[PDB]
This record gives structure tokens, C-alpha cells and sequence, in this order.
């Protein structure tokens, strides 16, 4: 729950912290029990059922994709591992076998993960951290299915939520089952949080013509100075809004489920409108203190 003033150290130091145990392992079940019933009821998105042929359709479908994931701040929806389509289209294996990631309000949304993301024990993290007023700005079930089970590549999650001043974003990631140098473990250059970011995704702005770019470009970093961080189940790792962190493609046999959901200090912080996540009527950001 709250940590230490030594841990508080480390964290400020590396700009990630890994707590082990923090979570039961039937907190880990009732997320993976949930996220299991979340799949069976999934509907194949309307851009993932028509296969194409032209770029009249391919491009058509690359588009409603982007206005699905537009506008999933509040919704819970799912995407897709990039390569389990053939060439038309087509999924190669079952779409509930080919999930990467759902998302990004399971926090608000689902009464598990709700419950699971307000509870007592991340509170009082969230206060030992001295957060003021912290609100959940985004929440994600990644899978890394076996095998093909995507890679992450190097980046800052202030580049995607970006705010000002920065150091106002914090990223909490918990290891459903066991994460490890075998199966897409994370990875951090420690130290790598204290020079702002290179790079920002930046959505389009009043004017239609919905779509997503990026300002600026990730610099090309020495691989050697990541570090990996294995976890047991029920782990969870903070992850500071500049920390530079990835994780490899998942070659094993078993998938590497976690749940993670990012928190932004409001006080005193400004949301940037140009993020492609924008809090919406029915779900402005919700505050974590309860
Ligand atoms: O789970 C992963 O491999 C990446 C997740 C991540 O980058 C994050 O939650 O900030
Ligand atoms: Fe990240």
C-alpha cells in the first residue's frame, strides 16, 4: 500500500519501481476470471469483419479503425495483433485468440476492474506518493499471446498523455500471471525520466478529418541500457510518465496477461487537448480517492 521512504527513493531514482505481491493471487484470477467472460462476449469490430481487396477498402478500414480507437477513452473495446490478418484481411487464427489489448476504460466500466483499481491497497500507494488530486485517465488489459504476442517498442507515456507541466502522469502496471525474460517481460532504462520526451502522438483538432500523428521522433537509444523486470504474478510496477520502457515479442508458450491504467496529478496539470484520449461528458477522468 503506502510506500517506504527507501522505495520512495529508488523510484524517484530509476523512474520505475517494482513491488512484488502486491496484489493476491485471486485478485489475479478475478482479473483474468472477468477478462475471460469480457472475450466470449466480444463482437468482431464492423472494420475488422469486411475483408479488401483495394486500397478503397483498405484504406476505408484503416480508417474506421482509427475512429474505433478514437473514440474508446470511455468504451471498452478491442484491438488487434497487427500481423494475424492474412493480406486480405482476414484473421489467420480466431479473433478471441488474436486480442492484443482492450481498452481503455475497463477502470470505469467493469465492476472488477473498477473495484480492483480503486481499492484500498492503490489508494494509499497513490497517497504515500503525496498525489493531490489524482484522476484515472486510461486503463488496459494487454495479453502478449503466445507465440506472437506483440512487442512494445521504446517509448515515454507522456508521449500519448501528454500534460503540463510533465511529471504529472503515472502508469501502473500489474502482472496477471508471471512475466519473464521468456514471455515479454518489461524492460526500463533506469534514469531515463528526467529529460522530458522526444516524441508526441497528437490527434486531429476540431475540423473532422479524424487521425492520429506523431510530433517529433523517438531518438534511437543504446539497447544495452535496458534493463529487464521479471515479475511474479500479482507484481505491480510504477512507471514514471518519462521513463523510457519496452517489452520484447512474446515466444512462449504461455501468454503474459497484465493490467495496467495510467493516473494524472489534476492539481495544478493541464490535460493537452491534442491528445488522442479526450475526457468525454459521460466519462470525464474519474477521481481515484474514494
Ligand atoms: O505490457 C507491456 O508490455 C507494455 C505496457 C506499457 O508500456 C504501459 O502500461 O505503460
Ligand atoms: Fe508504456
Amino acid at each position: 500500500a503506502c510506500l517506504s521512504p527507501s522505495q520512495l527513493q529508488k523510484f524517484q531514482q530509476d523512474g520505475f519501481l517494482v513491488l512484488e505481491g502486491f496484489l493476491s493471487a485471486e485478485e489475479c484470477v478475478a482479473m483474468q476470471q472477468r477478462i475471460g467472460e469480457i472475450v466470449a462476449e466480444m463482437d468482431v469490430p464492423l472494420h475488422c469483419r469486411t475483408e479488401f481487396s483495394t486500397q478503397e477498402e483498405e484504406q476505408l478500414r484503416a480508417q474506421g479503425s482509427t475512429d474505433y480507437f478514437l473514440s474508446s477513452g470511455d468504451k471498452i473495446r478491442f484491438f488487434f495483433e497487427k500481423g494475424v490478418f492474412d493480406e486480405k484481411g482476414n484473421f489467420l487464427v480466431p479473433p478471441e485468440k488474436s486480442i492484443n489489448k482492450i481498452g481503455h476504460a475497463l477502470h470505469a466500466h467493469d465492476p472488477v476492474f473498477k473495484s480492483i483499481t480503486h481499492s484500498f491497497k492503490v489508494q494509499t500507494l497513490a497517497r504515500s506518493l503525496g498525489l493531490q488530486m489524482p484522476v484515472v485517465v486510461q486503463s488496459m488489459y494487454i495479453f502478449k499471446q503466445p507465440h506472437f504476442g506483440g512487442e512494445v517498442s521504446p517509448h515515454q507515456d507522456a508521449s500519448f498523455l501528454y500534460t503540463e507541466p510533465l511529471g504529472r502522469v503515472l502508469g501502473v502496471w500489474i502482472a496477471v500471471e508471471d512475466a519473464t525474460l521468456e514471455n515479454g517481460c518489461l524492460w526500463f532504462i533506469p534514469g531515463s525520466h528526467t529529460s522530458g520526451v522526444s516524441r508526441r502522438m497528437v490527434r486531429a483538432p476540431v475540423g473532422s478529418a479524424p487521425g492520429t500523428s506523431f510530433l517529433g521522433s523517438e531518438p534511437a537509444r543504446d539497447n544495452s541500457l535496458f534493463v529487464p523486470t521479471p515479475v511474479q504474478r500479482g507484481a505491480l510496477v510504477l512507471i514514471h510518465g518519462e521513463v523510457v520502457h519496452k517489452s520484447k515479442q512474446n515466444l512462449s508458450d504461455r501468454s503474459r496477461q497484465a493490467y495496467t491504467f495510467h493516473l494524472m496529478e489534476a492539481s495544478g496539470t493541464t490535460w493537452s487537448p491534442e491528445n488522442w484520449l479526450q475526457p468525454t461528458a459521460e466519462l470525464p477522468f474519474p477521481q481515484l480517492y474514494t
